[PDB]
């Protein structure tokens, strides 16, 4: 029993890390067969980042000026093309530890793993959750642009975030491996505004059930309610609405338990709306909401990878 | 910027995990060279869990008896032994992913990331503390025995934990990789006292030093204190004593931040005695104790691996 925030391990997108330098700018990219895959504004310099005119200033640049360390081997740079906020350096050999891999676009809500990395090197390995406002709540200093995001099933790793920039409140936006960024974001140094910001609902009811499952359940009330009730609780404290696509989702958990759904948010309800007394649940004294009910479900059935 | 519970990256130690069978019995094991380490308690059967005599169990088996898969590839056994609480079977292939490591012993309050692997097959991974009474809060279903625990230092894997038990309570206990026990727990299934836990506190006035650091400081007073005054706040609210030891060890967080260490205790002990009021400190409403000083200078410095 337990249960804990966990990353998926790192060791198949560790080999895939390499350190990106174009002029005095070094960040992380990311190696998949002959390609290389980084930040656009590696190519920008200080007065660049305010108003960068992307174009102008990569046809300032030839093949090169891209370098690209991984470990120790040089890859030749034999082709570079700008794919929305990112750049895809084609180089001459394909990484010999390239994963099964996808490119993905992941929903608000769900969940994936980071891998930090510095110079190409990874440093460590967090869980966090798409916000609803997309942005995430990350861990990263100067040098961790290029870092990715990923999720793995069995053999094959999802890659669906790479780092771009820190907002001047301190959170942290970025793009999916084809560029675009998550949000309205723009790579330029200006002042940027997220937007209210939501808890993910059906992400708590997953982490109601996995306290449940691991014997914490003395917020479990005598009470239900209905959705519209208990939606009319979610939007007085900036939850996000409960859909039946949501309660469907909540199923398995729902049927493992023996707890209805709309018995776990009736639950919910009075801890919105009276607090936790000071006690805790799963050892914090806030409603989490990072656990999807596919993480829920993974930890305690034990799903594993390669 | 940012602050996140962060695990070293796994790919180093998950090329060493294999599968360890011996009759009904399967769980995880720890290839090294030519030596796979797992539990003891792999040759136990049902009955044999509640007083087992090892070293009798043992003599039962031999080399053929254990099953070992790394992926599907079959190391040979040709020699076995006992080693305190572990069993070391001698293979005749060395891994050729042996990463460099050590075996250490850790000590209390101190932090390592866990592996959770199943059937021989890496899980996910995340960071925890050896709490003061030498059990871990993990997250480990059945088959999770012979997971690892381990630090990073640049290229070399510090192993330091291998599980072996949930105690009936719920907390996880295991032993270093001679096979010693932390704390006073026995491989058998009988209900076993882990006596009272305590708080790290050197561990959670780094966290306070990585919350100022990362803009979060509402909680620092215009008080101080004293080491005496302090430790005495600090028995009432089962806080480990805080030494000179532990001041020394939080120095560089000190000429960071600009913050004296006593000053930080004052801080503390306000928060020991007032509670948080509602508020949160880093994303959490509690006061957090399993980052060392070392972890958060190395978040906040980004030391790097491989
Ligand atoms: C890239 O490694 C770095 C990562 C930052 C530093 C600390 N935390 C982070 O997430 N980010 C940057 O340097 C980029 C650079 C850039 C260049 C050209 C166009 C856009 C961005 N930007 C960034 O994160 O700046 C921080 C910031 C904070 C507040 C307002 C503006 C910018
Ligand atoms: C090994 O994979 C497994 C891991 C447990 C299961 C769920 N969470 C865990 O950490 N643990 C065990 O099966 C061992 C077996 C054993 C065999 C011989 C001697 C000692 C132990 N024991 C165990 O964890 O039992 C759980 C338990 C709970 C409460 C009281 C006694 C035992």
């Amino acid at each position: 029993s337990g249960f804990r925030k966990m990353a998926f391990p790192s060791g198949k997108v560790e080999g895939c890390m390499v350190q990106v330098t174009c002029g005095t700018t070094t960040l992380n990219g990311l190696w998949l067969d002959d390609v290389v895959y980084c930040p656009r504004h590696v190519i920008c310099t200080s007065e660049d980042m305010l108003n960068p005119n992307y174009e102008d200033l990569l046809i300032r640049k030839s093949n090169h000026n891209f370098l690209v360390q991984a470990g120790n081997v040089q890859l030749r740079v034999i082709g570079h093309s700008m794919q929305n906020c990112v750049l895809k350096l084609k180089v001459d050999t394909a990484n010999p530890k390239t994963p099964k891999y996808k490119f993905v676009r992941i929903q608000p809500g769900q969940t994936f793993s980071v891998l930090a990395c510095y110079n190409g090197s990874p440093s460590g390995v967090y869980q966090c959750a798409m916000r609803p406002n997309f942005t995430i709540k990350g861990s990263f200093l100067n040098g961790s642009c290029g870092s990715v995001g990923f999720n793995i099933d069995y053999d094959c790793v999802s890659f669906c975030y790479m780092h771009h920039m820190e907002l001047p409140t301190g959170v942290h936006a970025g793009t999916d491996l084809e560029g675009n960024f998550y949000g309205p974001f723009v790579d330029r140094q200006t002042a940027q505004a997220a937007g209210t910001d939501t808890t993910i609902t059906v992400n708590v009811l997953a982490w109601l059930y996995a306290a449940v499952i691991n014997g914490d359940r003395w917020f479990l009330n005598r009470f239900t309610t209905t959705l519209n009730d208990f939606n009319l609780v979610a939007m007085k404290y900036n939850y996000e609405p409960l859909t039946q696509d949501h309660v469907d989702i909540l199923g398995p958990l729902s049927a493992q338990t023996g707890i209805a759904v709309l018995d776990m948010c009736a639950s919910l309800k009075e801890l919105l709306q009276n607090g936790m007394n000071g006690r805790t649940i799963l050892g914090s004294a806030l409603l989490e909401d990072e656990f999807t009910p596919f993480d829920v479900v993974r930890q305690c059935s034990g799903v594993t990878f390669q």
